[PDB]
């Protein structure tokens, strides 16, 4: 739950994203797949990246980080109000790519650590705070469809 002000700084924070999407969402996943090599296990169309140079050169990886990132920043436009958005990422995550809840714990702590790379002392503790929420938000969000559907 986040209030008025909460949802501004995080579309606030949000503008930074949409002025490079691909970049951010280039940063987003190599910082993934070098911090939680596992990860990189979960796409069949990334496990032949052995280097952070090959992931580097990949236009297929910037490619699908404009997918991950456009999809959450149309989930937190709607400031909660995100059902419909959310239930097919759910269910897919769950069901078809056998997503664990602690991967989406890495990847959400992933794009506060690729704010402050990019954006060094412009993304301030007020903002850490409320995007770390919407974050939560999310993640809490999709944990109770895990659970309806039993997946771990
Ligand atoms: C911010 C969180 C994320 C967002 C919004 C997101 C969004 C999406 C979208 C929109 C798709 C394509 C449509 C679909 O299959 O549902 C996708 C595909 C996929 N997602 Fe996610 N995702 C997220 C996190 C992750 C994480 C943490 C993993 C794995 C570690 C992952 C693994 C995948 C895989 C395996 C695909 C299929 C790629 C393919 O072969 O083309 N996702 N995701």
């Amino acid at each position: 739950g986040l209030s008025d002000g909460e949802w501004q700084q995080v579309l606030n924070v949000w503008g930074k994203v949409e002025a490079d999407i691909a970049g951010h969402g280039q940063e987003v996943l190599i910082r993934l797949f070098t911090g939680h090599p596992e990860t990189l296990e979960k796409f069949d169309k990334f496990k032949h990246l052995k280097t952070e140079a090959e992931m580097k050169a990949s236009e297929d990886l910037k490619k699908h980080g404009t997918v991950v990132l456009t999809a959450l920043g149309g989930i937190l436009k709607k400031k909660g109000h995100h059902e419909a958005e959310l239930k097919p990422l759910a269910q897919s995550h769950a069901t078809k790519h056998k997503i664990p809840i602690k991967y989406l714990e890495f990847i959400s702590d992933a794009i506060i650590h690729v704010l402050h790379s990019k954006h060094p002392g412009d993304f301030g503790a007020d903002a850490q705070g409320a995007m770390t929420k919407a974050l939560e938000l999310f993640r809490n969000d999709i944990a109770a469809k895990y659970k309806e559907l039993g997946f771990q």
